[PDB]
């Protein structure tokens, strides 16, 4: 129980009433930081822990696909926290508003939440903050090393942040104790999920014979599926992740995007698992240069830039080269609804966004792709910004999340890159051409699956 990952967000007086746990990133009982701290907090004071979830305003800004899949895990979720004899509570509104009454109406000692670098996030610390009078702490439950301790500042490579990281990962990457129980024991959520579908249901993504396009059996949600999805990504696919993991046409990647982003599965978790398995070499370094370096890099870039999702917050040189080319004309311009309906004059590009549409997982190589061509076909760089976003948040299943802003970033603006052969438009943003993709894949096979 390393201190480290525990910083206060706000002092006060404690009450002596329960430990409250405002659950939100980190949503699981096993392996969370957040959790285990708050049982060891509410222990100390002869005080049973609760977990409090804020249904929130912002929900009919996604979709039914991210909405059915947070709210199904939620209650597998009741179920298990409930064996720990840990109530769950459920609240319909913003957190300012409905934080600080239940603090008040359960006469909360102490109010602890898990960490998020977004906005959103920050926007609603603030509110609660204004609205409550005990301690306040936040605990790093979805980094391995606490995000405010791995690097002091914005890391401007991959390279700068990795040593870092891994200078720290004998101290922070640890096995998990286990969840004790509470001593003793202290409108449902199908139908709150029947209530945002019917809100979600006019925005619902439709083809053009009226079925939707989502299909929703390719990823179970909550906590048991997500770590069948480990074991079999360990035993099935981890062999083959450092040949095939650019290769679009291939079942290769691990699929637990969507569960690390609503914190359905620790990647400190993952990582142990995988640290463990006998793999091929090379394999096992691919995957956690993904999941610890760029994901962690991906915190560290929204928690150090405020302006993380805007042109401000790309490096110099890019900005100076995306400036150059500025009034460069375009090859194509789209609009956002040609851009969503996989409308360009591009197949493979129009593949991406079908796979996006139909599975809410757009593989990780395509991505890349899709998000430069945004660049290459809209007016300026705060569009493609403003249109990559929109897109990634709207449908991506693991989407409003802080790997979706730095691979944007990453994409669109070079945050994280290097600069590359100077070209109009794009300056020297880096350049990933169809004919690259077809010299690295088989396109014809992916234009044929998601068309
Ligand atoms: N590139 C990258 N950046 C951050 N974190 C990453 C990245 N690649 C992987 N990861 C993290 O590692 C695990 C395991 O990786 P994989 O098994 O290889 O991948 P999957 O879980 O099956 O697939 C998800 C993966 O494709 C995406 O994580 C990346 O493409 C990054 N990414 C997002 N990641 C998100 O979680 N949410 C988003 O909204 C993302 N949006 C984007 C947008 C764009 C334009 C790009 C280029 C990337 C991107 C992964 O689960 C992850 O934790």
């Amino acid at each position: 129980m390393n201190p480290k990952r525990i910083r206060a967000l706000k002092s006060g007086k404690q009450g002596d009433g329960p430990v409250v746990y405002w659950m939100s990133r980190d949503q699981r009982a096993e392996d969370n930081w957040a959790l285990l701290f708050s049982r060891a907090i509410a222990k100390e004071a002869n005080v049973p822990v609760v977990v409090v979830f804020c249904l929130t305003d912002e929900f009919l800004e996604a979709g039914i696909r991210q909405y059915e899949f947070m709210l199904k895990g939620l209650q597998e979720l009741e179920v298990s926290l409930s064996r720990k004899k840990i109530p769950s509570f459920f609240l319909r509104g913003d957190p300012g508003e409905k934080i600080s009454r239940f603090v008040k109406d359960y006469n909360a000692g102490t109010l602890v939440t898990d960490f998020s670098p977004l906005r959103i996030k920050n926007q609603w610390i603030e509110k609660v903050i204004s609205g409550i009078s005990i301690p306040f702490f936040e605990v790093d439950a979805h980094n391995v090393v606490p995000c405010w301790e791995a690097s002091q500042k914005h890391e401007y490579a991959a390279h700068t942040f990795r040593p870092k990281l891994y200078a720290l990962l004998p101290e922070f990457l640890e096995e998990f104790p286990e969840l004790e129980p509470n001593s003793v024991t202290p409108e449902t959520l199908s139908d709150v999920l029947e209530t945002g579908v019917k809100a979600l249901l006019p925005e619902r993504a439709l083809l053009k014979n009226k079925d939707p396009l989502f299909e929703p059996w390719h990823f179970e949600p909550g906590e048991k599926a997500a770590k069948k999805v480990m074991e079999s990504f360990i035993a099935d696919r981890l062999d083959s992740y450092g040949a095939l993991r650019n290769d679009p046409t291939k079942n290769m990647l691990s699929n637990l995007s969507p569960y690390l982003h609503f914190g359905q599965i620790s990647s400190q978790r993952v990582v142990l698992e995988v640290e463990k398995a006998e793999s091929n070499p090379g394999s096992k370094k691919a995957f956690l240069d993904e999941i610890l370096i760029w994901k962690e890099i991906s915190d560290n870039f929204c928690y150090y830039n405020p302006g993380y999702d805007g042109f401000e917050s790309f490096p110099s040189w890019a900005k100076e080269s995306l400036n150059a080319h500025r009034n460069d004309v375009r090859s194509h311009i789209f609009t956002l609804e040609e851009f969503e309906a996989g409308k360009t004059h591009d197949p493979l590009w129009n593949a991406s966004q079908m796979e996006l549409l139909s599975t809410g997982k757009m593989h990780g190589y395509t991505r890349m792709y899709w998000a430069k061509k945004i660049l290459e076909w809209s007016e300026s760089p705060e569009k493609a910004l403003e249109i990559a976003i929109c897109l990634n948040d709207r449908y991506e299943l693991d989407g409003r999340d802080p790997n979706g802003y730095a691979g944007i970033a990453w994409s669109i603006g070079g945050v994280h890159d290097r600069a590359w052969g100077e070209r109009e438009v794009t300056g020297k943003i880096r350049y990933m051409s169809y004919e690259g993709c077809k010299r690295k894949f088989d396109v014809k096979l992916y234009i044929e699956k998601y068309s």
